[PDB]
């Protein structure tokens, strides 16, 4: 049985056409190292491309080695810097019209630099934990499939919501195979506070397309459960967001997942996350 | 006669708002502005001096071009030193010229920063819909696809009808029906996705056929939405067809082959092309 | 008959105390010229409040009168902007330590600037021109109350929504004149793209506070009728919205908005504003 | 033994991430650790030059005073003057220390930014809840009013119960019912808002007593959220009441008063003020 979804909720498929004009997108995509890179590559080579421009008007810089690419490299360097130091100055008003634009050219410069910078940073992650396997065990009645989800922070989060779905290859009237996306209707889809753990229960009544499906039904059938949270975090007043996928292997029945909570020997109420994965049996 | 075209913009020709303007414009006319802006910022700070002192050191007196480019200097923050301001009212200007740089870099920022977060949603729509049978019913289809490796959270599109029709008032106009989908809401979008519209009782296609929807000009509209996780940032993207792009008992080609290898590759060639007929 | 919402939305209504800890709203909520005048006094006096440590700590600034707040107060500007002229410039290690401060205090000074100058900037008006009235005709049959909505602007608005609001004194079983709002159901709350003109329509079924009432009922009660739009423009990539309120004499009965879509001389397809208020009788 | 406080964080004693620990510590140690860094970068940057040639003019060679306080000038972009960089070497470090300093105040500003444009709601709860007859009905009644001149867009209230009750299979454990509010939502938020959970057939309160409530370890969430007009950005507010916290048979006090001109004012003094009995 062929996995389609990793447990990070990430479609293992390759799409053809590896293969810059979405450049916004790939300036954000790609890693700190490569951007700091390009900043530093976009960097010398316009203080370069400057140089020469100070050199092809003429000795224009006072105390400049005539012809040399480094003084006009580092009087570009202290004009787009704005140091000016003072030795390398620009003389006659062909060398300021050229510095007045180089130093318009520092200043839209950076702030497109800014720009990437913080919108590369304002991605903040979600901070959720999910439960490393699914159960199945019977709650209020009807037996519930149910995982659990902690918050690793102390900030809470609002207005969290939590999309399972089950994702699974079925036939049609037609006849054809295809992949087809269920949503499970959950006890609770709305937490307005999200503070410590939220247990996702999805019962099975008539309206479940795992009722009546047993363990080698859905191994047979290539189920996997599709899991998205997302909320708004007090840590960062902004959306936050996280995803997850279970297989069929993935879910035990007849599991109750062990109490995350426990009782200190002081006696206060305290969460212990390292049973957070356990499952009893019954 | 369309009154929708296919990137969903309205054919109606449209018979200060600075903020919306700066951010309307291109980018170089926007970059224009700034430069014309910065200059003749730079030529009434060089009047300034020139006009009430004339104290600009190892400058020629009276010249206004020393006197723009110390003022350049001077709200570029170069200070290179030759050119320095003497006495009380050239230390003022210096120090009013300083903080009229320092929110005019700002602003700059500001209005720059504001112009590139506006991110494309970069999703593919199909170049037409098909009416076939979908487990017996006949459901209205269009699929979408998405073109960068990045996912889509919290995907919704909605499929609106136009058409003109006429009221029990007697006066024609054009009504927008909400078409019902299969599933409005993908929780997550990272490849493909055919949007279906199941055509039931309580559906505006129903009774129609290849000449009724013609006959009054009916249109589709779409618009897809989503959280992309590219950006941290809503995307958006829209669409629109006509009666005459809607290809009756087709069938979309199935996307997803299988590579030499084993893996399963999402064959996006064969995105927009539809087989008639059982398929 | 007292009219308690203003055509804006803003209730009219005065709240005691009008008396800081609230800085940050107050900052992004001043005018402009108050907001240039506040960074601007706190820009000289923090340049005046440095050249006094300057001073303090003796004369260590070259080419500077000694004891004149001046000269330490352009030094300090010199420093602050990261002008570094020449002429001025400290001396000794305390000297600089008080520079290196300084400089300090001038990048992150003029990040706050920045931040607050950005968020009072991105607040961007949505645009939407409403009706000047609301008028009630038949529509489908039923009687329908309705009123007009256009967009300005070329850039259409997606995810538009519309919420019509009554708001009445009535008296409860306690026997009380209370506020009360009344959400009206709408033919088309939500509308995907927002291109041109959204015609709004609230039928008057068993289910509206609207039905039975004459024209001289809705007066004598003080009804008024709350209506926002919300939306996301295209042109910003922003949530925009808008506000507006009418009363029971704004509403003509018996009124048809006049056809707003006309055709152009030349034979293709206009929309003119010119009859947007405009108003039919039958 | 109250699992929620009255700010709504819950009492449950918990048991590197640098993006939520750098807008997470106070505005002094976020001050504090910038200064730092900024001046550990210019120690590095002087015993840089002062590692690889000794080449800062005008300055006690060997001298790392000298040097702190030239790569400070370098990075802050001053350039007196006076300290000068000498040669290929002082002045590829000169190129790559504006390049630091231009990163370093981006991402300042990035940081800065991101903490400050976090508002507070501003939005007052009362500090307790009335259950009584609205129309008849009992209805659990809580109030809260806005403490800005500013107007809140969309806001919605959602009120939770949280008790500790006991399954069919025999577990204890603690439920969040969802009180059904006769109004969720708001569109315009400008003044004061009474929520009212009329105690109906399907009402988890239906049929429980001022002792059953306390017996059972009841408490009451209350989260409000908006899209507030002076940040034009979501804010959200949260409050958390006991069982305790609750007086039957109450009555807010009307806050709306007139003043002797005519005029109509929001006497947020009786906000918290509940009269029993009938009013
Ligand atoms: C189900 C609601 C989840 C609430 C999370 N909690 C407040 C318990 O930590
Ligand atoms: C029907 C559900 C369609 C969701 C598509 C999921 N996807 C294949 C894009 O990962
Ligand atoms: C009712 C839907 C309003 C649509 C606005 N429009 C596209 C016609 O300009
Ligand atoms: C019931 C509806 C309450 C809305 C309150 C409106 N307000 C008085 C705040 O303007
Ligand atoms: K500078
Ligand atoms: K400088
Ligand atoms: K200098």
């Amino acid at each position: 049985k062929p996995r389609i979804l990793n447990s990070d909720g990430s479609s293992n498929i390759t799409r053809l056409g590896l293969e810059l004009d979405d450049h916004y997108h790939d300036l954000l995509t790609v890693s700190w190292p490569v951007f700091i890179t390009l900043i530093t590559g976009l960097y010398l080579v316009t203080n370069a491309l400057f140089a020469l421009a100070y050199l092809a008007v003429g000795d224009v810089i006072e105390n400049a080695r005539p012809g040399s690419f480094t003084d006009a490299f580092f009087f570009s360097v202290q004009t787009m810097a704005t140091i000016g130091y003072g030795k390398l100055i620009p003389i006659g008003p062909l060398a300021n019209t050229l510095v007045t634009l180089e130093a318009l050219v520092g200043m839209l410069g950076l702030a497109v630099a800014a720009c990437l910078i913080y919108a590369r940073c304002t991605r903040p992650t979600a901070g959720v934990l999910f439960s490393s396997r699914m159960v199945i065990s019977d709650f209020e009645g009807k037996p519930t499939l149910m995982m659990r989800l902690a918050n690793l922070r102390i900030e809470q989060i609002i207005e969290a919501d939590v999309h399972l779905v089950l994702v699974r290859s079925e036939i049609s009237q037609e006849g054809m195979v295809f992949r087809r996306f269920h949503d499970l209707t959950l006890t609770r889809s709305r937490s307005p506070i999200f503070s410590l753990s939220w247990t996702v229960m999805h019962p099975i009544d008539h309206h479940s397309p795992i009722y009546g499906e047993t363990d080698e039904t859905l191994r047979n059938s290539h189920s996997e459960f599709l899991v998205l949270f997302t909320g708004h975090h007090e840590a960062f007043a902004q959306n936050v967001h996280a995803r997850h996928a279970y297989s069929s292997d993935e879910i035990i029945w007849g599991g109750h997942f062990v109490d995350v909570f426990t009782t200190l020997p002081d006696g206060r109420r305290a969460l212990d996350l390292g049973k957070f994965h356990e499952i009893a049996q019954h």
